[PDB]
DNA sequence: GCGCGTACGTGCGTTTAAGCGGTGCTAGAGCTGTCTACGACCAATTGAGCGGCCTTCGGCACCGGGATTCTGATGGGCGGCCGCGTAT
């Protein structure tokens, strides 16, 4: 059949966390994966443009971790940060 | 439109610090050179993800049955009708 996959799945389970027992229309479902995908060239982009800026050609975690920082505002941003650094910290621990 | 008020432009003198070209020093960019770890690629197996399809309980707002309260015809008894009516 046909494809065109979405970020459904991950959106839900969000929100599950967040109001269990709370509710969405169908309309403001694809404003979210319209949002993510948005946000996802906009950070994945800019890793490409630094990589092949001060000589380097491939894209790793730390210039995402660069990216993120002027991308956003002061408070979020740390606590991003913060968050994105352990996830993937804890990651490698494992393995 | 008009009129009041005052603040901001234009000037001079005083004053303060940029810009100039002079030297010295070393830090940090840029180059360079060897290793090897991590990502692309090709393979084969496996279940997360998408289309397709129809689920069940709880909450908003309309509802249900039974005792109880208020309105209506009924009725004997004390009073009043003054006006037609029979008896001597």
């Amino acid at each position: 059949k046909t494809r065109k996959e979405s970020y459904a799945i991950y959106v839900y389970k969000v929100l599950k966390q967040v109001h269990p027992d709370t509710g969405i229309s169908s309309k403001a479902m694809s404003i979210m994966n319209s949002f993510v995908n948005d946000v996802f060239e906009r950070i994945a982009g800019e890793a490409s443009r630094l990589a092949h800026y001060n000589k380097r050609s491939t894209i790793t975690s730390r210039e995402i971790q660069t990216a993120v920082r002027l991308l956003l505002p002061g408070e979020l941003a740390k606590h991003a940060v913060s968050e994105g650094t352990k996830a993937v910290t804890k990651y490698t621990s494992a393995k």
